């Protein structure tokens, strides 16, 4: 019964692509917040399907903040995604190897990889993967947040909303959580 549509809820880097979101996927309810993380993103979703605007496909574009938990956290939004949802993980990237944090945002990009791996009504949007193969868009930066001027930017913000776009498109044809 839930109609179809599109919602991201997601974090700072999910805000900063925000525009090449829109333009990507024209329709698609961007629901991105600077201080985002996996724990809110779980209370976002649940709030949002318990007054039904949640719709048929809800994008998760967080990880990045507060990764330490991620474990509990990508367990819990996966268990607590309603019946009648696809969901789509966009799984982190901090660039700085040598940040205390770096071996735990791998360590969820991985677990991410797992939970889209076993469970059907879930798809992988790879931004890890992604932003790996682009160092140019991390040139300059904070090794998160894409781009040092508007050109990068901009390309950094294209190649966050392509990767998602296809993630959608790869789950059109997959089913939704059901019972
Ligand atoms: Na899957």
């Amino acid at each position: 019964g839930i109609a179809d549509g599109t919602m991201l809820i997601g974090d700072s880097v999910a805000l900063r692509a925000n525009t090449a979101l829109q333009t990507a996927l024209p329709g698609a309810q961007i629901n991105a917040q600077v201080s985002v993380t996996t724990k809110t993103a779980n209370e976002i979703m649940l709030n949002n399907s318990q007054n039904k605007f949640l719709p048929k496909t809800v994008v998760i574009a967080t990880g990045v903040n507060n990764p330490e938990n991620y474990k509990d956290d990508w367990d819990s939004i996966v268990k607590n995604l309603p019946k009648g949802h696809h969901m789509i993980l966009v799984t982190p990237y901090e660039g700085d190897k040598t940040k205390e944090t770096y071996a735990i945002v791998e360590k969820a990009a991985a677990y991410m990889r797992e939970l889209a791996e076993k469970t059907p009504y879930i798809t992988i949007a790879d931004w890890n993967q992604v932003a790996k193969e682009h160092p140019e868009i991390w040139a300059g930066t904070d090794q998160v947040h894409f781009g040092s001027e508007s050109s990068t930017i901009e390309a950094g913000a294209k190649l966050y909303a392509d990767t998602i776009a296809t993630a959608l498109q790869t789950a059109q044809d997959k089913p939704v959580k059901s019972k």
